[PDB]
DNA sequence: GCCTTCGTTGGAAACGGGATT
DNA sequence: AATCCCGTTTCCAACGAAGGC
């Protein structure tokens, strides 16, 4: 069968939002038509306006593909890890993948996440997620 | 009639860790 | 080492029924 729900990218939802703010004198149903989405869908996008724009910023160039702001159960660790290597890149230096995995396992120890393994799946997803 | 909210649940994307490039 | 794979699990978000203007 065909799809039953159309999922949109953060970039697409961002455009829809921007459309409504630049055309306050148009019927919401009119804007929904222009993007070919249920008025129901447009409303929920507008209500999540701030989260959506935050996600678009968060995913950066990946907003062109990312649709969901799903988090990893190790999200707290990912926050610390990012801040960490993002501070190294601020000095114009690259962060070796090997050092990244090492640092993640140490942060996990500190947080008490005994089940974190810095698994291949997790690392790959992180690399493509936080892109 | 227009538009949004509520609630259901479709489906994106998380997971581990062995397989593969 | 970095990626990919895949059976499974977890939970974000789309959209129709309802209901308030």
């Amino acid at each position: 069968m065909g799809p039953k729900r159309r999922q949109l990218t953060f970039r697409e939802k961002s455009r829809i939002i921007q459309e409504v703010e630049e055309n306050p004198d148009l019927r919401k149903g009119e804007i929904a038509r222009r993007f070919n989405i249920p008025p129901s869908t447009l409303s929920t996008i507008l209500k999540n306006k701030r989260a959506i724009l935050a996600s678009e910023r968060k995913y950066g160039v990946a907003s062109t593909c990312r649709k969901t702001n799903k988090l990893s159960p190790y999200d707290k660790l990912e926050g610390l890890l990012i801040a960490w290597f993002q501070q190294i890149r601020a000095a114009g230096l690259p962060v070796k993948g090997i050092i990244l995995k090492e640092k993640a396992l140490r942060i996990a120890e500190e947080l008490g996440m005994d089940d974190f393994t810095a698994s291949n799946g997790w690392l790959d997803r992180f690399r493509r997620r936080r892109s």
